[PDB]
């Protein structure tokens, strides 16, 4: 089984610490942790072709793209970045991402899939490692 799935949090750690580093001020990550508690996640995947939706009541976010090929998106503090998905197996992907505009700490992430049927979500912010743990449902 694929990354295809309706996605349910089970675990995160380093949340706050990771918009901390981004510098984003108090009451913003406040409202970020609050919406990031109860996520709704969706993935379609056709080979190398992700779709991947993760909404929240403030905040949701829709990418399209193909392993391999480079694409605009969001950082998780929401500055625009030009970002390059590789695969580093067929069930782990890793997504490199520059800033369009402005200076800030080095931003990746990760998804992987486990023998156990888990998504892992890998954030960093420079030295910053924020975990997020997804079961199906
Ligand atoms: C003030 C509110 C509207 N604001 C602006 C600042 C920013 C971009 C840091 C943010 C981020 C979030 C947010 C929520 C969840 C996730 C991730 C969820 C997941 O992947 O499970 C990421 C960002 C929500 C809300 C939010």
């Amino acid at each position: 089984p694929n990354f295809s799935g309706n996605w349910k949090i089970i675990r995160s750690e380093n949340f706050e610490e990771l918009l901390k580093v981004l510098g984003v001020n108090v009451m913003l990550r406040k409202i970020a942790v609050a919406a990031a508690s109860k996520p709704a996640v969706e993935i379609k995947q056709e080979g190398d072709t992700f779709y991947i939706k993760t909404s929240t009541t403030v905040r949701t976010t829709e990418i399209n793209f193909k392993v391999g090929e480079e694409f605009e998106e969001q950082t998780v503090d929401g500055r625009p970045c030009k970002s390059l998905v590789k695969w580093e197996s067929e069930n782990k992907m890793v997504c490199e991402q520059k800033l369009l505009k402005g200076e800030g700490p080095k931003t990746s992430w990760t998804r992987e899939l486990t023998n156990d049927g888990e998504l892992i979500l890998t954030m960093t912010a420079d030295d910053v490692v924020c975990t997020r743990v997804y079961v199906r449902e």
